[PDB]
């Protein structure tokens, strides 16, 4: 039963399927007190920022999400929890284009609030507290299917290696798609290593990165868009965290912009959350993200996630 922070992925004792309710009731009793923090977040963003329409439409989800959840009956028996299922299953779909609204929303409003870093925090604080409820949920539902090497979300042995290639190809065909070519991706460091995680977060920062990594290349060798240079990600597996280290030839981040990218909205283009975005899932689980400009070369972005609860391997 692994946890990270204030929350709890259970390791499920099948059987009478007691776990399942064990684990309902936590999930049942938890999303309502969470859903509620947000709701404050809400109620105290800057008024004008508050009024704007879609900021309020997602302020509503909330609040219907809230009421949903809290008119739910107290889980007794199987059919109860199954009927949640069905209950969080709805939200989370109600709940997909929540970041994207809030991007939409908040992109005109917050250049006209006292207060800069005040609305990332409250990005800051929304998405990562979404990443929290999104993952709890899903792995409460995982713990009703019974995929190989995994107990809810939680795979029992993750290759770091695989996942990365994954998402490897995904950018490489949304990056073909925009340039006619891509490049290619080696892979080295403990390409063999394998251990219990969860890809989820990964699943939402390699591609961003990859993004990045990938786009930069292309834009920075318009001339030879038929060869660049390679990206080399790095993975390095120790006891105590997993840095994945990923390198392009792509030009830098140029020094007028190292103070911006970290900024929700900043961008040279893909609205720019990728980074700051991914920057928050690394802090909220424990790790990291930072980066390395070698202006006129490229750039070098580590990726630092911890382990389980134990000195994974
Ligand atoms: N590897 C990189 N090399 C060069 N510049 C980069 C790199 N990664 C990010 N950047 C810059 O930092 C900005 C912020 O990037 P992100 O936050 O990932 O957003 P974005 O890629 O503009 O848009 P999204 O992620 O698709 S919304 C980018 O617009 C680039 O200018
Ligand atoms: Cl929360
Ligand atoms: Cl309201
Ligand atoms: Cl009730
Ligand atoms: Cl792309
Ligand atoms: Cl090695
Ligand atoms: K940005
Ligand atoms: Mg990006």
């Amino acid at each position: 039963v692994r946890l990270t922070p204030t929350m709890m992925l259970y390791s499920g004792r099948s059987q009478d399927g007691s776990h399942l309710l064990k684990s309902g009731r936590y999930l049942q009793q938890e999303l309502p007190v969470r859903i509620a923090h947000r709701i404050k977040g809400f109620r105290s963003l800057p008024f004008i920022i508050g009024c704007n329409p879609t900021i309020l439409h997602v302020h509503e989800l909330y609040i219907r999400a809230f009421q949903k959840l809290t008119d739910f009956p107290p889980i007794k028996d199987q059919a109860d929890e199954a009927q949640y299922c069905q209950l969080v299953r709805q939200l989370l779909d109600d709940h997909k284009d929540v970041v994207t609204l809030l991007a939409e929303g908040l992109r005109e409003s917050r250049k006209h609030i006292e207060d800069e870093k005040l609305v990332r925090y409250f990005l800051d604080k929304t998405l990562t507290s979404r990443l929290g409820i999104r993952m709890l949920a899903t792995h409460h539902l995982a713990l009703h299917e019974d995929k190989p090497d995994f107990v809810g979300i939680i795979c029992t042995r993750l290759s770091p290696k695989k996942i990365i290639e994954k998402w490897v190809d995904f950018a490489r065909r949304l990056c073909e798609h925009k340039y006619g070519n891509a490049p290619r991706v080696r892979i080295n460091g403990h390409v063999a290593a394998r251990f219990p995680f969860i890809p989820m977060p990964l699943d939402y920062i390699l591609p961003e990165l990859l993004k990045n990594a990938m786009r930069a290349t292309m834009e920075s060798h318009l001339d030879t868009p038929y060869n660049v240079p390679d990206v080399v990600i790095t993975i390095a597996n120790n006891d105590v965290d997993l840095i994945i280290r990923i390198s392009d030839r792509g030009g830098g981040i140029a020094h007028k912009d190292l103070d911006r990218v970290m900024d929700y909205h900043f961008t040279t283009a893909g609205f720019g959350f990728g980074l700051p975005t991914s920057r928050a899932y690394a802090e909220y689980l424990g790790g990291s993200l930072q980066l390395q400009s070698l202006q006129g070369i490229g750039t070098d972005v580590y990726l630092r996630l911890r382990h389980i609860d134990g000195r994974e391997e």
